[PDB]
């Protein structure tokens, strides 16, 4: 079980006003430690974000949180379940800024809700320091879905705000899972939601921060396109790893993409599945099954997907060897057929 602590610094905020925390399970005898950014999707505007504080609650605010939480898949402490890194410090950090962890507005009389994502990370780092953190060797920033591309905007600033603090010996490293996703036409059109469309309204709402090198590039009212992985990659002199389906479903979802499939969808999907492949040629770290679905590296059963005959877990701990060409451990795994489970590994 990982342990929740509320900040101590309380003007670090969830959406309404009450403390953000973390959930930590510490290992004595290590000096790696874990970082998880949970996802959730989004809110862009007071009406969405007012619908989403009625029935995601938890992912607005820390007041019903438990005690505990069990660590699974990648934050799980049994070799069994996780054989890449078992005897790690875990940090399970939740999702309560609705931001893509992008924000860094406080909640006022001119703002219902308070968007802190990218400072929260910021503050359970600076408070880790002090429960053991200051001794590690590696950092690893992982995180799915909204989280993964958390990982993206974020792990530069945690490796910059490491380095004025006195600790340039603490490697940090991201593992962005489930967060790479393209500004791609939709199948069928609808009313907003596009993800072009809905990024550019939240940043503004958020105020919203994107990494330093990639806000160059683009410039003023052009940093939602920092959002989109194959964009802000280019840009990051962090390591990260990179995991994503090549079909997923939330890709398929903003794509409004839902019986025998007709000539033009058949076409549409098997084009997405070849776009996002071509994203990754030149990722050199990164994980990418021809499956339908989203989500893996905190799944119990992630052990069990393989690319080429190589699993998750196996990848991960050849992209550690190779951050001390490798024979037999592969980094760069992506699959080359084109249709969902043509993979016979996929989730079932
Ligand atoms: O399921 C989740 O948590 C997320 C789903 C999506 C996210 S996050 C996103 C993050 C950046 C840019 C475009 C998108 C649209 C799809
Ligand atoms: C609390 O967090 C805010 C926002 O990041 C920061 O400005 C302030 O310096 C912090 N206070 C302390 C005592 O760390």
């Amino acid at each position: 079980d990982l342990r929740l602590h509320l900040l101590l610094n309380t003007s670090v905020t969830c959406n309404d006003g009450s403390p953000a925390g973390y959930y930590l399970k510490e290992s004595r005898g290590s000096r790696r430690w874990l970082l998880f950014l949970e996802g959730g999707w989004y809110c862009f505007n007071r009406e969405n974000c007012d619908s989403r504080y009625d029935t995601m609650r938890r992912l607005m605010s820390s007041r019903d949180w438990p005690r505990t939480r069990t660590g699974t898949g990648i934050l799980s402490s049994q070799p069994e379940e996780n054989p890449y890194w078992w005897n790690a410090n875990m940090v399970f950090i939740p999702y309560c800024s609705s931001d893509v962890w992008s924000g860094a507005s406080s909640k006022s009389e001119k703002n219902e809700y308070a968007f802190m994502g990218a400072l929260i990370i910021q503050e359970v780092v600076r408070e880790l320091l002090g429960r053991g953190l200051s001794g590690a060797k590696v950092l690893l920033l992982a995180g799915s879905s909204a989280g993964g591309t958390g990982v993206l905007l974020n792990v530069d600033r945690v490796a910059e705000q490491l380095e004025k603090l006195g600790y340039p010996a603490i490697q940090v490293r991201g593992l962005a899972d489930s967060g790479w996703f393209l500004d791609n036409k939709q199948y069928r059109h609808t009313d907003c939601c596009a993800p072009t469309e809905a990024i550019r309204r939240g940043i503004r709402y958020w105020n919203g921060v994107v990494p330093e090198r990639c806000r160059r590039q683009f410039q003023e009212g052009e940093e939602w396109n920092c959002f989109f992985g194959y964009k802000v990659y280019p840009t990051l002199r962090s390591p990260v790893f990179v995991v994503q389906w090549l079909f997923d479903e939330a890709q398929l979802t903003v794509d409004n993409v839902h019986q025998p499939v007709q000539e033009g969808l058949r076409l549409y999907i098997q084009n997405l599945g070849r776009e996002l492949r071509h994203t990754l040629k030149d990722v050199p770290a990164s994980f990418a099954p021809a499956c339908l679905s989203h989500e893996i590296i905190i799944r119990s059963h992630w052990t069990d997907v393989q690319v080429k005959g190589t699993s998750l877990p196996r990848a991960l701990h050849c992209w550690d060897r190779s951050l001390h060409p490798l024979k037999g451990c592969p980094v760069h795994l992506v699959d080359s057929c084109p249709w969902p489970h043509c993979n016979p590994s996929c989730p079932t």
